[PDB]
């Protein structure tokens, strides 16, 4: 796979975290990343598709040495980790073709797994509108704790 490059924006309390929607494959919730282009620095594809996606330029807050990075079926995908951007931010994207909605979300409440259906005495696992994000929660509340305390 060719590797992923995105951005984890929290605001300013370090409670809430920034998501985007797609559609039809990509119809949940996720952190907003994509591809990079051929010759394209890391942070440089950090930038563009967060831009891209939510209208908010990364550039002048993204540290190098700061990000989570996830290998998902031999594809690596890495979110660099932007704090203290206030809640009242207003995100407006090119791309409204590929956007449904951007929203804040609280971090304690998401999900850092999905559930079985052990009642159903069914194998797998239900669906749920963040399995896209889920795999960052734990890593990131761990980051967030080293980090900060
Ligand atoms: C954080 C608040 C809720 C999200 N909103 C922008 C937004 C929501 N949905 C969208 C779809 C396309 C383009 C922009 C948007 C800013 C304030």
């Amino acid at each position: 796979g060719v590797p992923t490059y995105g951005a984890i924006i929290l605001d300013e309390t370090l409670e809430n975290v920034l998501l985007v929607q797609g559609y039809l494959a990509k119809s949940g919730w996720g952190f907003p990343k994509g591809k990079v282009n051929k010759e394209e620095a890391p942070h440089d594809c950090a930038a563009r598709e967060v831009f891209e996606e939510t209208g908010f330029d990364i550039k002048d807050y993204i540290c190098k040495d700061d990000y989570i990075e996830l290998r998902i079926n031999d594809q690596l995908a890495r979110l660099y980790i932007i704090p203290g951007i206030p809640k009242d931010t207003k995100f407006n994207p090119k791309t409204r073709r590929e956007i449904r909605n951007i929203e804040w979300f609280s971090i304690e409440k998401l999900p850092c797994h999905r559930n079985d259906m052990t009642p159903k005495s069914k194998l797998g696992l239900a669906p749920n509108k963040f399995f896209m994000a889920i795999p960052f929660i734990r890593p990131l509340r761990d980051w967030l704790s080293r980090r900060f305390g």
